[PDB]
């Protein structure tokens, strides 16, 4: 019965073999003359390895495209370097940005978009100052699947001289096209190709458990998408180069990053702060702890709207049996290579408290679906140890 | 496997007791003060009945919108009105066109937005001479749920002089916003309310029906769209003013006409052309039709590849045996009010032949699912007879 608004103007180019979309897709968002800055992580190393560079170096020749590169993106994008992108725009009349890699090669590209056609300071846009209201315009190609921002309106951009991290969300940010290949997935690292299996379904199961009414078609829409990940993410697991399950997966993280399945209803961002807690202080990979922390979690909150978890358990897992699903949904992120304990990670209970503390920051409670305070923080991470 | 590309710019904005977006959105996506051309069937009286008008006259006056109607759209809209539409917006010097309506309203306001920014003749548009590359732009207020043309970008037009109808399929037709409201839907009576149920199954299922292969996620979320419609439309159709029930249906409609979730796969028009030729010849509503002629071809394409047959009733119907699936589908129209027999119409034998051919055209099969010849058609309607 909530009320929603929905858009997104990303154009998405699926598939393989279509490297001349780079090129065709410049021209048809590229004002008059295409010249492109190419943008990318480092000095090309991996995608340049991955045989990615060649790729686009050849699509922008098949159509004439005068380029310049700008590399030395760092994993957390700094300011320091989109400063450096506007003035190269502004001198060398860029027309477009073209990110390849991942998020901090997208996120800086479109703070570059932003500062290029405006004439103030971009840190502006990104610490309430200003509200942009125009961008050169970039296109993606996307390298490792992550949390979206090919199609997100969202930039996050981290000033090192003040070390102050500030994030910018506004409709001219979305990416004018964004390229989504599976054959990407074919060469990530299997730990971190379990982690983002689970990153996809942790996103859409903190948009599940809602106590938000009325949501059927949405309620099933999730669903379908979650039980393709929990079906498909095994078989990809153990058949890396199969196009089929990496489409499968890849195209259920659109899905989930796009939110028109999820629209109408209200997330629960607690997991997502616990784990952030233990991952601050830990070397622990944001997948391997949302597959430790969501179960426990889902544990703690069983009695807030049971019959929205048997509901999960029934149309995921086929199970109404609440502490039947849980275990199936432990076995699925084990068969992905994932052990599910703290301890198993060497983390014991010394920073459960100051991890709570942490998390919570100045409120007394945190969650939506289920308000926890402190102790029931340290009561779900008693529950993951 | 097959790539595909989407896009939709057009803002949904889904819910009811929100008619201030209307002059807010107007804001939003006029060039400057905003000056608009509000666009509506005949007089208004359907719309002026409803409240619906006053609604819109309300949110112009609270936010200072200056405005100007134009009534007299025709069900089959004509480029006479049109080519008015133009004049009074350029002389008039409009900023922004409000469609109120459904798709006759959407699609004379698509083409008067295009005519409104271009110095030459819109019939260029539709007549494959020119490719529109801008539109003054529009919102819609959607009246009627039908075949999407609030989020397409599809517009046509008929010119009664030479008695043509043609179609403008473009990025710039895409409205710029779209108001959904399921409230919309109290007033329709009962057999149209169940016709455009059928609509929204129908269209799924064309997507469904497909020879294309590795769409498993695809497929869940066109078996959960199509499961919902299966479940709400009798609840709907018995409870007319139930806004839970009219929004999951009419989120399902946007979802159909939406098409990521159908994304790379190939759609069977063979249906809706065969019911197309009953209605040319008789007075039969669309979903009526179709509601009669799909089971028939179902039951005449059962061997092209039964598994997918099997899949679709195991997912929306719980059963893997076909026959049984597809009376189930059948006492699920019954249950909307469907007779399901031509002959139940008036419709006899006689001009199934003639149909068949109209149908054909000067090809010698159609379909894709299954090539369907001459008397293949008369099969089809020799089972729906
Ligand atoms: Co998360
Ligand atoms: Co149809």
């Amino acid at each position: 019965m909530d009320n929603f608004n929905y858009k997104n103007d990303t154009k998405i180019i699926f598939g393989k073999d279509n490297y001349s979309e780079i090129g065709k897709n410049i021209k048809i968002f590229s004002k008059k003359t295409p010249k492109i800055l190419l943008h990318y992580e480092a000095d090309g190393e991996l995608i340049k390895k991955l045989g990615i560079y060649e790729k686009v170096i050849s699509s922008l020749k098949e159509f004439d495209i005068e380029f310049i590169e700008l590399g030395g993106v760092v994993p957390n994008p700094r300011l320091s370097l989109v400063y450096e992108g506007i003035k190269i725009c502004k001198e060398e009349n860029i027309t477009f940005i073209l990110a390849v890699g991942g998020a901090s090669v997208i996120d800086s590209a479109k703070a570059i978009s932003l500062g290029a056609v405006d004439n103030g300071d971009v840190w502006d846009f990104f610490t309430a100052k200003r509200i942009p209201q125009d961008t050169l315009g970039i296109g993606v190609v996307l390298t490792i699947p992550g949390a979206g921002s090919e199609m997100s309106e969202s930039s996050i951009i981290t000033d090192e001289n003040k070390k102050q991290k500030a994030v910018c969300d506004t409709e001219v940010n979305f990416p004018k096209f964004a390229i989504l290949n599976p054959e990407v997935c074919y060469t990530i690292p299997d730990r971190l190709m379990a982690a983002g299996i689970v990153d996809i379904l942790s996103h859409l199961m903190e948009r599940y458990f809602t106590k938000s009414i009325d949501t059927a078609l949405s309620d099933s829409l999730i669903e379908a998408t979650m039980k393709i990940v929990i079906k498909y993410g095994p078989l990809l697991m153990k058949d890396r180069k199969n196009y089929n399950y990496c489409s499968q997966i890849m195209w259920a993280a659109t899905m989930a990053h796009n939110g028109m399945i999820a629209c109408g209803r209200v997330a629960d961002w607690a997991s997502h702060r616990i784990e952030h807690e233990i991952s601050g202080i830990y070397d622990l990979t944001h997948g391997i702890g949302m597959a430790i922390i969501f179960p426990a979690w889902m544990k703690y909150t069983k009695n807030i709207r049971p019959q929205i978890f048997e509901k999960f358990f029934k149309e995921v897992f086929n199970t109404v049996n609440i502490d039947e699903g849980i275990n199936k949904l432990e076995e699925f992120f084990k068969s992905l290579g994932i052990n599910l304990k703290l301890s198993d990670y060497g983390i014991t209970e010394e920073y459960f408290s100051l991890m709570a503390e942490k998390a919570l920051g100045n409120s007394e409670t945190l969650g939506r679906f289920m308000q926890l305070n402190k102790q029931d923080i340290i009561n779900i991470l008693n529950l993951a140890k």
